[PDB]
């Protein structure tokens, strides 16, 4: 019930994955506009190589522009080493950093599971539920919210 | 023994787990005011969609108004994915940093369990203790402390 | 120890969990550092808050309305059923360690983390053990004097 | 697997700063992330700077001392761990994740994450190109041009 | 080839452990002069109780001279309960954070073991390799780029 149709969001992805990453934007974006009544217009989509730069994705771009409200998506997937759990801490850390400095709500998009079909399933394939929907949702409610 | 009249309490609480999360926030609001003398019209209740938002949520509001203490509340639990093990970790260190860059007090009311019987349990269901009511007389403790 | 601290200011602030090995904890901090430091009772003011994760926070305060030459943080965590523990101690021991750097005021870290009951009235002198309370309150006057002279 | 560019970076500044240990994979890590930048990217050969360090626990600080004397457009850090007997690779490990994410976001320049935390040697090897495996240096050269290019 | 007669290097270590502590201290200060010609008056060593002190130790005397260097040395071992896998944590971001903040090298010579024969092997020991001897070597290095 939430309508933010003068709300500007920023969403920014990283490309491994895009089998899962894809769903997951469209799911956000088709949220925020069919349900919420965000402008086509007003959503910036940007996109860096991988989740260890979301973090500075986001910094440098709400630093050139505004936006309500902002959603880092990514998909981590735990591997052969210990890659998967030390990005995975810093992303978490560096989104939450990002956000309480710059004051902007920052709606935490990242998959972080222990192979592909968890991943798709969390982007509602196979059965399962988008979780971009939620986040979509999330990004307008923050973003009204933070007035 | 504790009465703190003129003491405003922030209550931001996540929306996921409603069935765990209402038990906890009645608890706490009732034992501020029936036990501490905290005055209804002085208990700001706020929302936002999961506990990764609580941070953020909180450090807006002790932005826009004054308050003595605040209580973080949301409900977290393990799921297939490391999801839980890094939200909860994202969210531990963020409200510890909202309460040591304002110097306004915040009370941990997040709960971190395997399952969906051990939040119950916690929120005074089945047998168990209401940890609002701890979270409440907290809040008032560490407001009057604060001054 | 032979370092006296005669004009030094020590705080502690202790959370209230636990009081049976809490108690035994301050008890060895204060009565270490008055009998083997000189430490006079009046310069050791003994403030509380409800549990550990409001530790950080009560220091904070305290520090910033008093002038401390050393804090002492003393709390009792045991696991649980739930991850409550880890993240809980996870937070403490960050938040201590931000407080003491952000200050300038050394902060002794008298937190115990333990599995269960015994391991913590163990540390706090209890069954033959050794009060850790005791090497918190020389800790907290070797880390007073080193950071003034 | 990941995403690159075509994008051209004839005016970006790049450092590389890179720990001595095992330079056995260190050498393809670094060789590969320059020589993408260089062949498929147009960085020019004199815009590259390469320091190194003694171990990866030095990185974030040399890499904090280098962009406060000259200036660059992306950073990366590059280093080797491997888990060994102690607990000692568990805690290099996440205070230098901390560390590198802190410097880039207190300085605004772009840090690419160039540490490999292995369990064995092979598994270093493997992802520095031998044995049949993908030399992770080619991206993370490509990673520091595009952002380089992004931060404007 | 790195010699450094000029510079000034800390070092704090704490008291826990001399048994290895001892060994590791000679190790970095014979380095630094025997192989890097570090004069010994300008070696500064200074000590406190535990390694949770390490890092306040270091701040408190970066601030008070000026050095081009400093070596943090401690020793963990892992005991019966969590109280190594805390300290542990504590100490390596400590460290990383006096460093990053005042702009001087730490060298983390700090030895997280799960026994005390691990520890003593790491200081020289039982045919084992003196990591004090490398500290040295990183710190006289460290504080030459400094220029």
């Amino acid at each position: 019930d939430l309508k933010g149709p003068e709300l500007r969001i920023l969403i920014v992805h990283a490309r491994w994955n895009l089998q899962a990453i894809e769903p997951l934007v469209k799911g956000a974006v088709e949220t925020m506009i069919e349900k919420h009544d965000v402008k086509l217009e007003n959503i910036d989509i940007e996109s860096v190589p991988g989740s260890y730069e979301l973090p500075q994705g986001i910094r440098a771009s709400i630093a050139r522009n505004t936006y309500d409200a902002v959603i880092g998506i990514g998909v981590l997937i735990k591997g052969s080493t210990m890659h998967f759990e030390y990005i995975s801490e810093a992303v978490v850390h560096g989104l939450m950093r990002v956000g309480l400095d710059s004051g902007v709500p920052v709606i935490f998009g990242l998959l972080t599971v222990l192979n592909e079909e968890q991943a798709l399933y969390r982007a509602g394939l196979n059965g399962g539920h988008n979780h971009g929907n939620d986040w979509g949702s999330a990004a307008v409610e923050m973003g009204l919210k933070a007035l």
